[PDB]
């Protein structure tokens, strides 16, 4: 039958028992495995999130300074590049993240005072994420301009490699463009066609937000720009991306939802939106192809999904 999905924002607190229990930071193969400190650090933030319930601030949290100092080095390296590789959108916002949010080499921004920018901004808020969401909840909160965020930061040892999404790659590469009024209609939508979809088709969504939302290329004037969290958050890749080797195609998403991909080298391929307005009016299409017994619509007034 129907897979359930929330119907009020409220309900997006059920998720937090449905999480993968043992992340990555348990494997041999993680830059933190062998430290004990940075383990007690990490079941830390995952009993923060645990413990989130819709509507509290999120709580705020002494970061140490060797944390600070890895958030630094990545600021400070990533930040050279954005004035001509960042898709305009991104540009646009980063002073005033600069200036309200306190986007800088010595201080990592509490979630709290994101979330409020954010929503002044579009209305999109963060929650914190203990671990690993299956797709079909983590795309659901997005139909809420919900976007679960993670809180805790990368090892030290390695300060520009991370197996896995931390604080550095949400504040740097996603919380940019969910102050773009047309990027959060388009996120929204991805989340509006994943409520109640049979399980293949989530998988095709998932696809779709990865060559999007993950590792986008944008159209700007005459020129191309990035526009993915996963390639603004990345030094190497961003550089990579918009050089001469990887292959090019117009975002179609009846193709684009079956490419296959690999999490780890730079991708050999990237999908090139128009705009988010266009890729938005794209995702409302495809939506209409799967295969649900009804219609959804979202009320902000009341926040919740009306089932039509
Ligand atoms: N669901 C697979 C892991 C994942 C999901 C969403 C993201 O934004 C990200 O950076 C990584
Ligand atoms: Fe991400």
């Amino acid at each position: 039958t129907v897979p359930w999905f929330p119907r009020t924002i409220q309900e997006l607190d059920r998720f937090a028992n449905q999480i993968l229990s043992y992340g990555a930071e348990l494997d041999a193969d993680h830059p933190g495995f062998k430290d004990p400190v940075y383990r007690a650090r990490r079941k830390q933030f995952a009993d923060i999130a645990y413990n989130y319930r819709h509507g509290q601030p999120i709580p705020r949290v002494e970061y140490m300074e060797e944390e600070k100092k890895t958030w630094g080095t990545v600021f400070k390296t990533l930040k050279s590049l954005y004035k001509t590789h960042a898709c305009y959108e991104y540009n646009h916002i980063f002073p005033l993240l600069e200036k309200y949010c306190g986007f800088h080499e010595d201080n990592i921004p509490q979630l709290e005072d994101v979330s409020q920018f954010l929503q002044t901004c579009t209305g999109f808020r963060l929650r914190p994420v203990a671990g690993l969401l299956s797709s079909r909840d983590f795309l659901g909160g997005l139909a809420f301009r919900v976007f679960h965020c993670t809180q805790y930061i990368r090892h030290g040892s390695k300060p520009m490699y991370t197996p896995e999404p931390d604080i550095c790659h949400e504040l740097l590469g996603h919380v940019p463009l969910f102050s773009d009024r047309s990027f959060a209609q388009f996120s929204q939508e991805i989340g509006l066609a994943s409520l109640g979809a049979p399980d293949e088709y989530i998988e095709k969504l998932a696809t779709i937000y990865w060559f999007t939302v993950e590792f986008g290329l944008c159209k700007q004037g005459d020129s191309i720009k990035a526009y993915g969290a996963g390639l603004l958050s990345s030094f190497g890749e961003l550089q990579y991306c918009l050089s001469e080797k990887p292959k090019l195609l117009p975002l179609e998403l009846e193709k684009t939802a079956i490419q296959n991909y690999t999490v780890t080298e730079f991708q050999p391929l990237y999908y090139v939106a128009e705009s988010f307005n266009d890729a938005k009016e794209k995702v409302r299409n495809f939506a209409a192809t799967i295969p649900r017994p009804f219609s959804v619509r979202y009320d902000p007034y009341t926040q919740r999904i009306e089932v039509l």
